[PDB]
């Protein structure tokens, strides 16, 4: 459950985006399902577990690769 991919579309207003699976499956992940802060996003690299729409399989512990920089907020 540790695969690499990239963000193809992102809806920050809706709090999720779309990522292409190594398996060729195009599926969406939610900022809540991301282990890294929802305040940190970048399309240049993601690591995630394979999943489907929330009608079948669920997703959790998604990791987005940082740019060696972050900020702390309340």
């Amino acid at each position: 459950m540790a695969m690499n991919g990239t963000i193809t579309t992102w809806f920050k207003d809706k709090g999720f985006g779309f990522i292409k699976d190594e398996n060729g499956d195009n599926r969406y992940f939610h900022v809540i399902k991301v282990a890294n802060p929802d305040l940190i996003k970048k399309d240049a690299a993601v690591t995630f577990e394979p999943t489907t729409n929330n009608k079948g399989l669920s997703a959790y512990a998604v990791k987005v690769v940082p740019l060696e920089h972050h900020h702390h907020h309340h």
